[PDB]
């Protein structure tokens, strides 16, 4: 574990003596989008129907908004804190590079976020820019989610498919999802009738995993490793893009091939550990 122990306040929860965990590289190194630095250096975000706020202070973190139970059951796990970032970084500075990187972003963690929000969230991300994904995912929340509140501000939970489902083609365009509305509106429904079961996929293996999670519209290698990491776990997973393409040519001289086999090539050179490889390489480029 990357932590001691857990000292239950108030409304708060401090979490003692953290190894390998900064705010900056954990919620801003692109994995995440319902978070974001505020004006007194703490971070806010909604996840799993609740509003929390994330502060560092020395070696401890303190969340508040969640007591001793909710650490044990939903944000212990959330923050991947029962795994040792300590060895994966050693592991992956086999390569020169990657020590390099992994010293830079050395508190970088992969949150365990939720497969359906993920699912829709990257979806919505492809070819699209931050503030227009943030956007969408808020409009789609605040019509459909649950209303949240916290210091006196409204928040709204991510929709659950049952709301989603509801939702038409021209509901996600008017929500500003553009030509992926469709995308949505077609995975929402096969959530919802059960065509495609997310978590069975998720008991999956990472190649096999990734096998099921491209039968979705809207969900190409690209989507798909980012879903699998991000909300399930496969650390194998290597999200391309063309970005990617242009930095593996550069820096590992890769050559000029489709995202396909700029993936096969990722992997090949960082094996196993390939989702966080990348998350720590791209952080530092």
């Amino acid at each position: 574990m990357d932590f001691d122990m857990i000292e239950e306040k108030k409304d708060s929860v401090i979490v003692r003596n953290v190894e390998n965990f900064e705010l900056k590289d954990i919620f801003d190194c692109g994995q995440c989008f319902r978070w974001h630095r505020q004006e007194n250096g703490n971070y806010i975000g909604i996840a799993f129907e609740k509003v929390v706020e994330v502060q560092k202070i020395g070696e401890d973190v303190v969340i508040y908004n969640i007591n001793e139970e909710e650490f044990k059951n939903v944000w212990s796990e959330y923050f991947d804190l029962y795994r040792d970032y300590g060895e994966i970084k050693k592991e992956l500075s086999r390569d020169p590079l990657l020590k390099k990187s992994v010293d830079f972003g050395e508190g970088i963690r992969i949150l365990r976020q939720d497969p359906f929000e993920i699912l829709l969230s990257f979806i919505i991300s492809a070819n699209n820019r931050i503030p227009m994904i943030k956007k969408c995912i808020n409009n789609i929340s605040e019509k459909a989610g649950k209303k949240l509140e916290y210091k006196g501000k409204i928040y709204y939970a991510f929709p659950t498919v049952d709301k989603l489902h509801e939702f038409t083609e021209k509901d996600f365009e008017e929500c500003t999802a553009g030509f992926r509305a469709k995308y949505l509106k077609d995975t929402v429904d096969r959530i919802y009738n059960g065509e495609l079961n997310l978590e069975y996929i998720k008991s999956l293996n990472d190649n096999e995993c990734h096998e099921e999670l491209k039968k979705f519209m809207g969900v190409g290698p690209k989507v798909a490793d980012c879903i699998m990491l991000f909300s399930m776990q496969k650390y194998s997973a290597f999200p391309v893009d063309t970005w990617v393409k242009k930095a593996m040519m550069s820096l590992y001289v890769a050559p000029d091939v489709s995202l396909k086999k700029i993936r096969d090539f990722g992997r090949e050179k960082f094996g196993s550990l390939s989702g966080f490889a990348q998350q720590y390489l791209f952080y530092y480029a």
